[PDB]
This record gives structure tokens, C-alpha cells and sequence, in this order.
């Protein structure tokens, strides 16, 4: 599914993802978009041969279990296929632990090249949330 940016970030913050970790809702949308286009069917293959899954692009050497990916450690215990649903509910409770990580968002180099230090609010204003 192809969210609207309406869409997702209501479906965020009933995740409880607005300032989860201190990081504001309109990061997360910002993430979102410049990571998957608000597309969670999208993948990414890394030429470490890793792939990124889903809305907010979750690695397979780390997070999640892709049956291909070796020394995958998947962390959040899941088959990377489950990110690519229409429900965000895993993608969200997986970046939640990635998150929580030590790094923060930086862990997602399109927050950090392109959201980090901007008006993020921005992905949020005109929204019934």
C-alpha cells in the first residue's frame, strides 16, 4: 500500500511513534518518505547483499530474517517479508528497537542526509491527526 502523508503519520501516532524516543512525528513521515515513498512494498538490495524491506526500509543483516542474508542476526525476530504489509504495526514495533539502539534515527542514512536539521513539522501541518 501507498500511503498518503496524512495517512501514515495518523497510523504513527497511534503506534505511539510522535516523539517516541524524543523524535517528534514529522521525523518519522520525513523518514518514510525519502526511504520507501510511503510505499510499504518496497525493497532495496545493498551490495553488501543485504535488502531493505518495507515503509521505513529495515535491513535483513540485522533486523530481519529475508532466508538469504547470511550472519543475519534478526534482531526483531521476523521474516522481512512481514514489513511489507499494508499494516505498519511490525515495521513500526521494529523500528522502535532500532530506535532505542544507541544511534537514534541516524541508523537511517535518509533521515540523517535529508531530514535531519529541517523543518520536519513540515510533514506534518494540514493533517487531522
Amino acid at each position: 500500500k501507498v500511503f498518503g502523508r496524512c495517512e501514515l503519520a495518523a497510523a504513527m501516532k497511534r503506534h505511539g511513534l510522535d516523539n517516541y524516543r524524543g523524535y517528534s512525528l514529522g521525523n518519522w513521515v520525513c523518514a518514510a518518505k525519502f526511504e520507501s515513498n510511503f510505499n510499504t512494498q518496497a525493497t532495496n538490495r545493498n551490495t553488501d547483499g543485504s535488502t531493505d524491506y518495507g515503509i521505513l526500509q529495515i535491513n535483513s543483516r540485522w533486523w530481519c530474517n529475508d532466508g538469504r542474508t547470511p550472519g543475519s542476526r534478526n534482531l526483531c525476530n521476523i521474516p522481512c517479508s512481514a514489513l511489507l504489509s499494508s499494516d505498519i504495526t511490525a515495521s513500526v514495533n521494529c523500528a522502535k528497537k532500532i530506535v532505542s539502539d544507541g544511534n537514534g534515527m541516524n541508523a537511517w542514512v535518509a533521515w540523517r542526509n535529508r531530514c535531519k536539521g529541517t523543518d520536519v513539522q513540515a510533514w506534518i501541518r494540514g493533517c487531522r491527526l
